[PDB]
């Protein structure tokens, strides 16, 4: 069968994961200051997840728990999936940097995803202004709109539409083609999805769905101050996910050993190459696996230099009495001052409940 949030136990597993994800996120935020290595924060994040996860359900020896999405910190125009290797060049945080932290925790396959955006070195008493406030303000209001639109009976389409209206108000554009996935036990890759600002082509190929009672979603809002077109850079993909629906006979011994460690350690959850002791081996075993589509990569995307990308990701449980989000970051609206606001009367109304 399948275990859903219709069962109380399933719900407590999501809530504990969400609680753990909310705490690790807060620790990383307050550990972010100018001069700090992004690589070190990613390691600390992953380590905390692993430790917090080890304090629950101890009597259950075979229960899988841990990282659902490796800690990634994407600064300024970097869109997502930035999770450095000891080898790659990392990023050193600076005053005024717009940083996005993305984490993923799971307990028994039940995933709790969260992403938060904030600015470095913001003196208290003072607000942040400019494009950094416009974009964060917009991403925030997009998250708020989803929270009110993603409910049993509605359809992904309505959410897609609301997002452009909010975003346009601050002259921001949600990154085109980004998807928000439904969640299931051990599946971070849900079938039903919500697409952001789709191109005419994608609009025609994306499947229109309807939210059902007892479903779970990881709503991912990615808004840009620029054109909203994410491009690949010279960056190395350091995050991969095993595709359980595909199989192939790897020829190389190193490929097989690497794939076995993956199936055993992370199963179908995204993981970071940093999780393997020998880097060279990992990198080497990835080539053939990724080549025969056994592994799905999560590339590091970028927006034009000078632009900023804000993000808000939260996991919401569609309970019969209403949606309940189990993850969020320490967000303070008053901190950001923008000259623009939502102008659509109807939308303006919806945002006040």
């Amino acid at each position: 069968e399948e275990q859903t949030i219709a069962e109380d136990l399933v719900v407590t597993k999501y809530k504990m994961g969400g609680d753990i994800a909310n705490r690790v996120l807060r620790s990383l935020v307050e550990a972010s200051s100018s001069g700090v290595s992004v690589l070190s924060l990613c390691e600390k994040g992953d380590a905390m997840i692993m430790e917090e996860t080890g304090k629950i359900f101890k009597k259950e020896k075979e229960m899988k728990k841990g990282i659902a999405f490796p800690t990634s910190i994407s600064v300024n125009n970097c869109v997502c999936h930035f999770s450095p290797l000891k080898s790659d060049q990392d990023y050193i945080l600076k005053e005024g940097d717009l940083v996005k932290i993305d984490l993923g925790v799971h307990v028994d396959g039940f995933i709790a995803n969260v992403a938060h955006t904030f600015v470095i070195g913001v003196a208290q008493g003072t607000q942040v202004t400019g494009r950094k406030a416009d974009v964060i303000k917009a991403a925030h209001l997009c998250a708020e709109a989803a929270l009110r639109l993603v409910k049993p009976g509605n359809q992904n389409t309505q959410v897609t539409e609301a997002w452009n209206k909010v975003a346009h108000s601050f002259n921001c554009t949600p990154i085109e083609g980004m998807l928000s996935h439904q969640l299931k036990q051990h599946v971070i890759d849900g079938e039903k999805t919500i697409i952001q600002n789709p191109t005419d082509q994608q609009k025609k190929d994306h499947e229109k769905a309807e939210f059902e009672v007892h479903e779970v979603y990881a709503v991912d809002v990615l808004v840009s101050s620029g054109e909203g077109k994410a491009k690949d850079a010279g960056q190395r993909t350091t995050i991969y996910k095993r595709d359980p629906s595909k199989q192939y006979g790897l020829k190389m011994k190193t490929s097989r050993a690497f794939f076995s460690e993956v199936e055993r350690r992370f199963d179908a959850m995204p993981f970071a190459l940093r999780a393997f002791e020998d880097e060279k081996k990992a990198r080497m075993g990835v080539v053939e696996c990724a080549k025969h589509e056994l592994l799905q990569p999560f590339n590091v995307l970028y927006e034009r230099e000078g632009e900023f990308v804000a993000q808000f990701k939260f996991t919401v449980l569609l309970m019969p009495n209403g949606p309940m989000r189990i993850t969020s970051g320490p967000f303070e609206p008053d901190l950001y001052k923008s000259e623009m606001e939502v102008q659509d009367a109807e939308l303006k109304a919806l945002l006040q409940s």
